[PDB]
């Protein structure tokens, strides 16, 4: 027994020993040879060649956690978006070096072997990719911390333009397996959906349940050279296949293989209204998260150490659920359903329990955003769960009255429970009432979350809301993608920025030195060029390595602002052919995201972008001035290629709509310049940039407003701006679309009659910031100049902060930047 | 390159690099580690450190033989009836004694976690087992062959006696994964069915067919020390899941979640009419071996070596095709489809080759068991090959006009297509026309074939019908189950019988000497003490490990007699209760069988084996001079330790039911005693034992045939026999059912009015026979002695010499006991 041990199994840094296992996986892993292999098979060979060392250390990181009993950290998000895990593997392992010397000798090539790899598909967007951020610098920062979310076969989709029209084709990352997770069938939980609560003499029963499989699947995820591992466990859906015989539903009627599916699909597709499978979904990943929780709480040692019911007063000191977003926040009636029904917990011995362990992450300005669900939605699929919300509710509403005796209308603005056609549940008062911390994702943002969208609740409550500014990773984002960028720096500084990002100001002291100076431009020009290759290799175009790279790579929707953009480029095209000989400085300008799936202004726009293209590309006197490119399908690892080798991160989203920019941050430390308004993130980042260091521009939030209170009427600004007007007039011709002129015809209409974000106006600002731009970078020795000084900048975005903030302020722990002995 | 080999992996009969490989299992494989760990978790670990060394042997092996390129047999079967890897994993590759002590000195129990693993629910029956002996014996003989059919996920029922009522309970043996398969998702064929035959210009078109996908899984097969490791590849069916939006067929509906569902269990259960379910069995596991087999052809060197349509001209030359029994039909048909429709080959030159292919082998000898499909099931899912099916049975009806000028009734009788109500296709007389060599099972079947059952195709082609009698491999039923009686029979003799059995002949010099008499009878008190300890602790009942262990372990129907077994039974009680103290040599007898759901009389007699024990078991005078036990779910695993434990191996079909009898032969070599009828196998075994050493009895088939001819009243043998009248008596009265007493009236009636298999008839001389039995076994040297006889004329039941006859007599290949040098 104690023989069994993790003791002689690794020589990791040895070209040699990590031959021999490449070899060993290869062979017997995979049933291959060299006379059969492929790439896909080497590449898996490799990936459990450095896979046995995160495991080795896994295991005694994990040891650690269950004799040292820490809190524990369970943050809960339905979105977790990691794409490619190798390099980031090796970099944080240590070993890149050793398996690439490796691979070389046994004649294999490490980069052709790490583009095989599929962006993991658990992701969409932004929500996903901070949690993917906030798993290295927990683990990096030492956290007993897990993310817990649904495993996704499917991604989303996978965008495909045939025509200059988007067709999603779809995203089967794991068709061929994934060599790091681990699954667990031993783990499998049961999800209980619909049903009938007979209230029986101690408790309420909920009985006739329909279930689903909740089958576990864990991906490790290493710290920053720490030999801390720490543990993502995605669930899976799993049909009970009883359904045959066994059950006597069926023999009579296999019409129930409608339950194999809509139960399998919980798990299938990631969402991309008032659905029963996203509410379905929603419970499912937190219905299963709750029951291995509380088992660690029962077993990890406080087993012995029950003192009390094996006691929920502990549970507090012992666990914390962070709830991203509204998606997990059945969170809150499910340990109220577990600790009332399941234990016995009276309400507010449970009640007590919840609010002490959750906290809530929120990501929205708009009310019209907060989610809502139906009532008779949540009575079918949930009936137990709407009789606590309602009980949560009617107790939340008394608190509420003994603090505003007689306001009779806030009873009725703070509830849980919302009138009009369709009473419905609002998602995030539940959790603001079930919480004990809300935060904001930018102090702007918290400010308004206190303000105006939750300001009753901050009333009732100040002391639950705090602000935790979100952040990129130093690793991912500069040391994996930018690794030129990250030796310059250390030379000069050392390596401990990358665990401490900030102490990149010490490059503040090189700001006139003309060898960062001129270096910053090399590797600049590297990533650039490479990139600009890319361009030609894998998909094809004819960029100019000299010149601006542009780029805006947002989600394709209205209020993100490609058309402004697109006027702008427009704009530039016009001149350049009235004006065929003006030094004008040129540009490749790059858009790049996925609009959504029947949204067809988002589908019209990207028809939009390549239509431009067609024309200016291929027409003689732009000659290689001016370049427009679409980015097809762009995701995490097309991020990490292009935000190195961009010049001008286009951040124009309208003012007040952000509430952040998390991609925002990530072409700040890679030097791209910041164009952009005055929101969201864009304000931290100018705080600490200085504001003459980033190009900021257009309507503040202020004007935005006005302009509402007197009405925006866009024709105006058509009829000032003789430009503008005859763009307009150039789509509405069918310049730009000769086989169908009337093709643009929504989009100007759109622009013209009613913008609900005010392209129109923020253009005139725009193009004379564009102007600014143009004119500076033909001064590259100052252009760099401030590149260093926004480079230098950089550390409070970096999520190592961001998690040692709700380490400190929400959990209660304190991080630690120590390497746990190991391997 | 050259450099990824398979060389450097393997310290092998190393107690300390067989634990390193157990630890890196537990802990990087499994990804789990001793706080955690099962007994699953380690066999799977055991699993895993055993497989490496099998792999690598199976590297070793194929690449040798696309080196060498030999003619490769393929073997068709839709069953295999594997049991358990593992023990049989370690023998065949030595390393049995280096794990024990391995996991011994790691402090775990090699025989404890041996019992964890699932019989591989690949099989049901003895066509299953057979296939499997084969596979064991193709690869100790140096056989360059593949053995082929369906991954079924769940098995075929298990069985589980409630209040001794069979229930079937299902056998999700996959459930927790299985360690030794490695799927294969890169090599997914398609596999076409229904649509539409377009007829154009220089061939016909199979069009608009619905398309399953198979995709392989591999499971390597292991010699017995010759380090030859050769492939099992069982197909899965899977649904192409582009049903969410591509196709447009869904979205407005999906309706088509049945193609899923219908297409996903193809691989879902074995089975157990004219069901198209099954001959979408067929055709799919036909239809994506003939790929992979005409792969192999197209890619092993013969790409190299074309001369001519990578001609197939040599397709004869390189493979070999075993249809076992008719089931694997379809590859005649679709080998022809293939060839005429695909490549180009003219008809005759297909069909040359088609014949040159194929074999039969023929398990049935009551014709009502020749598999028929109506032309309106292969019209409909087959269109294509319906016809091919027609222009076979037209041109063969024309070679049949050409030897037997003017008979007609002879055209008629050897059709393929038969005329009734429902016009059927006779897929037997498809496969005599295009196989080159049909053939029985044991001789005398063999010869019925050829004089009744096809003997127009005798007539027409007499040289096509040979004889392979069946046999059992030395290795798991003798060496692997008993290695006791191994021991004892090596001491003197060594081991080449094991990969030779003829040599047990030698064992006759020693029938007289006195140490091997005691050794052996030594050996089995050993067996059958072990034996009663399962049967109190995985089941319960008290055995007295001194009485006669009497058994029969066979298929629960009525001609394979168990209620004749069940009435000798009786009567023995009958007797020890008018005489209650009169001497009785003591049995414990044991029936196991598993029923067959729907077969109602199947279900009964079960019942009633298990109540007539509740009596005679619970009956105070009885003590200990009988019991009896019905065995619970006999599969390979029971037949392992129930075959070595046991005295008697009731063998009483009917004769002229019986075509052979693999059960049989296990018993004669773990030293059993046969008493039985003079039908299939028991005839050989016979006649190597002679007479005098086996309990003939009954009535043999020239007496059925008479008394068949002068009509076998039963009620005349109920009016001469007394002890007949009783025990008939016994069961109407309700002395077994007290409660329902009336319960086995319908046995009851079966029994005196209409038993198709002369029980009544059979039962005097059986008991009579039952009397020499006890009769000897009470003198345990000449009881010993007629055990040893058994035993050392085991050789001629040797499945390493059914095959060396097929390969030389059918397949065209030569055996080589040769030890490939590897690993
Ligand atoms: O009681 C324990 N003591 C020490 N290590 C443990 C114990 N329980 C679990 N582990 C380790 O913790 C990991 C995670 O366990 P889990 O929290 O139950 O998922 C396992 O892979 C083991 O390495
Ligand atoms: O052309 C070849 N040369 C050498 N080994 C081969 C070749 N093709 C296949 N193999 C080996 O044969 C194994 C089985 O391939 P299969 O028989 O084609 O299914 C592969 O896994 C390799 O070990
Ligand atoms: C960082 C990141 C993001 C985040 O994108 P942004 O914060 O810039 O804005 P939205 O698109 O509006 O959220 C999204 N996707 C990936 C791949 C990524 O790396
Ligand atoms: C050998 C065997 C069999 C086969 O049983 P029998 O050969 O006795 O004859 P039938 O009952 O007629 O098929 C079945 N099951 C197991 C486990 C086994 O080992």
């Amino acid at each position: 027994r104690k023989q069994i041990s993790v003791r002689g199994l690794a020589g990791v840094e040895n070209v040699t020993e990590l031959k021999k296992n490449f070899n060993r996986h290869l062979h017997f892993t995979l049933v291959k040879d060299r006379n059969v292999a492929t790439p896909r098979d080497y590449y898996f060979a490799l990936a459990h060649t450095v896979r046995d060392h995160l495991v080795g250390r896994w295991i005694r990181t994990q040891q650690h956690y269950y004799e040292k009993d820490p809190k524990r950290i369970y943050y809960l998000s339905l979105e977790f978006y990691m794409g490619r895990t190798l390099q980031n593997t090796m970099v944080n392992l240590a070993l890149e070096n050793a398996c690439d010397e490796a691979t070389y000798q046994l004649g294999l090539d490490m980069e052709e072997l790490e583009e095989i790899e599929e962006d993991a598909g658990l992701g969409n967007g932004g929500l996903g990719r901070l949690a993917a951020c906030f798993l290295d610098s927990m683990a990096t920062l030492g956290l007993a911390a897990y993310g817990y979310g649904i495993r996704y076969e499917f991604g989303i989709f996978n965008q495909k333009i045939c025509g200059g029209w988007q067709m999603e084709e779809a995203d089967d990352w794991l068709r061929y397996g994934n060599p790091w997770e681990k699954a667990r069938p031993e783990f499998t939980l049961p999800v209980h959906f619909y049903g009938r609560v007979e209230h029986t003499s101690q408790g309420a029963k909920w009985v006739d349940t329909q279930v689903v499989l909740a089958m576990p699947y864990d991906t490790p995820v290493p710290g920053y050279r720490n030999n801390v591992v720490n543990t993502m466990r995605l669930w899976s859906a799993k049909a009970p296949n009883d359904f045959n015989l066994k059950d006597f539903n069926v023999g009579g009627y296999i019409q129930a293989v409608l339950d194999r599916n809509l139960a399998e699909n919980i798990s299938r597709v990631l969402y991309p209204e008032g659905k029963e499978l996203r509410l379905k979904q929603e419970y499912f990943v937190v219905a299963a998260t709750l029951q291995d929780i509380i088992r660690r709480f029962k077993s990890s040692k406080f087993g012995c150490r029950d003192p009390v019911r094996t006691n929920f007063d502990a549970f507090p000191d012992k666990v914390a659920i962070q709830l991203n977003d509204t998606h997990p926040s059945l969170a809150i009636p499910e340990l109220m359903r577990v600790l009332v029904d399941l234990e016995r917990l009276d309400w507010d011995k449970a009640w007590e329990v919840t609010v002490k362990t959750c906290a809530y992450t929120n990501h929205t300005v708009i009310p019209e955003a907060l989610e809502r669900w139906p009532v008779h939605l949540l009575e079918t699929l949930l009936p137990r769960h709407l009789q606590i919300i309602y009980e949560i509710n009617q107790r939340f509403l008394n608190r509420v009255a003994a603090a505003f005796p007689g306001d009779v209308d806030r009873l009725r603005r703070m509830s849980l429970v919302e009138e009009g056609a369709v009473k419905r549940i609002n998602m995030a008062h539940l959790c603001i009432a079930g919480s004990h911390a809300v935060n904001g994702v930018a102090r702007i943002h918290s400010e308004i979350l206190k303000k105006t969208i939750f300001k009753d609740f901050y009333e009732l409550e100040p002391h639950k809301f705090q602000n935790k500014t979100n952040g990129i990773t130093p690793r991912r984002w500069l040391v994996l993608c930018n690794p030129g960028l990250a030796e310059i720096i250390a030379e000069r500084i050392g390596e401990e920025y990358i665990s401490d990002l900030d102490q990149l100001r010490k490059l503040l002291s090189y700001v006139d030195d003309e060898a960062f100076i001129r270096d910053v431009a090399k590797v600049k020009q590297e990533n650039k060029l490479k990139f600009a290759a890319y361009l030609e290799r894998e998909y094809k175009v004819h960029i100019n390595p000299n010149s601006l790279f542009d780029v805006q790579v947002k989600r394709i929707h209205e209020y993100k602002r490609q058309l402004l953009n697109c006027l702008h480029v427009i704009t530039l095209y016009n001149r350049i052919k009235k004006e065929p000989n003006k030094f004008v400085v040129p540009r490749t300008v790059m858009i790049g995201g996925k609009a959504a799936p029947g949204y067809h202004m988002a589908k019209m726009i990207i028809k939009l972008i390549t239509a431009i293209g067609d024309v200016v590309n291929h027409d003689p006197v732009v000659g290689d001035r001016l370049r427009v490119i679409f980015l097809e399908n762009y995701r995490v690892s097309l991020a990490e290629k292009v935000i190195p080798a961009a010049d001008l991160s286009e951040q124009i989203s309208t003012a007040g709509t952000e509430a952040s920019g998390t991609g925002n941050m990530k072409f700040m430390l890679n030097g791209a310049l910041t164009i952009g308004t005055m929101d969201g993130a864009n304000v931290e980042m100018a705080e600490e940039a200085g504001e003459e260091n980033f190009f900021i521009f257009g309507m503040r939030v202020e004007d935005v407003d006005r302009l509402d209170q007197r009405g925006y009427n866009a024709q105006e600004y058509y009829d000032r701006i003789p430009e503008l007007r005859q763009i307009i007039e150039q789509l509405s011709s069918g310049f730009f679309s000769p086989k169908q002129p009337d093709l643009f015809k929504d989009i100007v209409n759109m622009l013209m009659h009613h913008d609900r974000f005010k392209v129109f106006a923020d253009y005139e600002e725009y193009v004379k910031c564009q102007e600014r731009v143009s004119a500076l970078y033909k001064n590259p020795r100052e252009w760099t100049r401030m590149v260093i000084r926004n480079i230098a900048t950089s550390g409070k975005f970096s999520s190592d902060r961001t998690i040692a903030q709700y380490a400190r302020e929400i959990w209660g722990v304190e991080p630690s930047r120590q390497r746990l002995p190991a391997p």
